[PDB]
């Protein structure tokens, strides 16, 4: 897939209007994508906010014309009905053709417990199985009609979605290990991972797992968009570059005031075959980040 | 509450982009509000749609500046988690200050069975108990800090919503009878009913019930917005005024059902619609709802050419209504 640079909006750090305006500024400053995590719980310590992700996506969508928008990620398996998730994303894709994706993961307990999940949090195998089932259900609604989906967890009866782009909505699967990454290679339209683990995670585990799955499924691996969230504090002021990380309380972060050093720290992800770099910055001044990214980092990255 | 005229956008009848553009046109043509029904299933097979209500509300909100937006109605009790509903509406309320409401009903089986609801469909008492519980949970979230809610149906654990307007989000309750109307008087920021059902429903059952609930809760009934969906087929062409009801024929009585609807005589289809081609006659048929004390009239027009309805409404009907 082609090289793309995007922006991760931090839902824990900003209220709804500011978050939306940052997504719009992301397009203004040349980003190819903007994504948001689907949190419910606002954590006082992570900044005290949690704007609803689908409202953010839609508001930014209606204000923009090029930018790809999605979740990174949302858990479609516990506090949501997967059928309704499919409806929401199908509608958004109609509203913003060719610019919507659905990024999904296997789930975090604390948000689900907060919203009323009953009993013991399922183990990884059940969480993963639920995710594959929900993905299939949603795609069946997108592609078919009068769907009677009867899974081990989820169900529909005569369900239809007419208001959907042809072929449905790209689904991006997040993975932090090879088991789910192989699933991404078999079944995802995209793959999402996070930076700042040793580089061997990407080059020995996750990218080979995606390629394996794509082989097993008889697909061309190049058609899978390979997204990485890169945590980066960049500022030309050396003190502000460092001080911006104090909101976030191998190295997990790139912390840099020199744009060539920053680019050097990003390059290894591109060399590992991640093509869709999504930048997540800690400072309160996100407008400055977007301006500095466009001015200093993007031209150097395209120059590689 | 002050008189307002708004627009019912038909999710049943238009796909997502067209529905959004109609919402925006409602504001351009002077409407005070626009609402949408929240269904999952396309309303009918032939020409049916179901765009996701919350995406419509947000996209119209981002395109507008004055219009009040809301659901009329959504069921927050079966395929939605009420805490997530509360989050969604609180976010929208922050995005569009003073312009968002949550309109809720007790629900209908077809949409829930479609989306996986298991077992016997609850009777009215249980659907209504679930609704009241969901509303209470949402309000606790909006107005509280770290909420531990545990009801018969719904639960939260240490849950918070901090991105919410002061005072929360207005909740409007759909009422077809006195029991729910009294609850709207006690607890609703508004109530919603639909026209065409015989004037005694509004004057003898629903309005007095809202007033009684308000008095029992020590509220001023004037603070409750009294909304009615006015089913009106206005067109200066009398053939269109009648024939534009056709899409809605399923209301006037499975693939057989729809064949049966398409074959209904148009007079039968049009029975509970105001059909008018003269603007004074139209207004005469609207006026009894104002006289009954409904203050927020949301006009629902049946035909495919909704831009023409909005232009006609602004030209012919709004000035006459303001003149009452």
């Amino acid at each position: 897939m082609v090289i793309k640079f995007g922006y991760k909006a931090s839902a824990e750090q900003f209220g709804p209007r500011e978050l939306v305006e940052l997504g719009v500024l992301a397009e203004a400053h040349g980003m190819d994508s903007a994504t948001v995590s689907d949190h419910f719980q606002p954590w006082r310590h992570e900044g005290g906010h949690a704007p609803f992700s689908l409202a953010w996506m839609t508001a930014v969508g209606e204000r923009t014309s090029r930018l790809q928008l999605g979740t990174s990620v949302m858990t479609p398996t516990f506090r949501y009905n997967p059928a309704v998730v499919a409806q929401a994303f199908a509608t958004m894709g109609c509203l913003y053709p060719g610019r919507i994706m659905l990024g999904v993961g296997t789930g975090e307990a604390l948000n689900e417990i907060a919203t009323g999940f009953a009993g013991e949090w399922p183990e990884f195998k059940e969480r993963f199985a639920r995710l594959r089932e929900a993905v299939a259900l949603m795609r069946e609604l997108w592609l078919g009609d009068r769907v009677d989906f009867e899974g081990n967890y989820y169900k529909t009866v005569g369900a239809s979605i007419y208001d959907v782009p042809e072929g449905g909505i790209p689904v991006y699967i997040a993975a932090g290990g090879p088991v789910v990454a192989r699933y991404a290679g078999r079944s995802g339209d995209g793959f999402i991972c996070t930076s700042g683990k040793g580089m061997e995670l990407y080059t020995e585990k996750l990218m080979p797992a995606v390629a394996e799955g794509a082989e097993k499924a008889d697909r061309d691996v190049a058609e899978i968009d390979k997204m990485i969230e890169i945590k980066i504090s960049y500022d030309t002021d050396p003190e502000l570059a460092l001080e911006n990380t104090r909101f976030w309380a191998a190295k997990r972060w790139i912390v840099a005031s020199d744009p060539d050093e920053a680019v050097a720290q990003i390059r290894p992800y591109l060399d590992a075959g991640l093509n869709h770099l999504v930048f997540h910055a800690p400072g309160h001044d996100q407008k400055r980040f977007l301006e500095l990214f466009q001015r200093d980092l993007a031209p150097r990255l395209r120059g590689l």
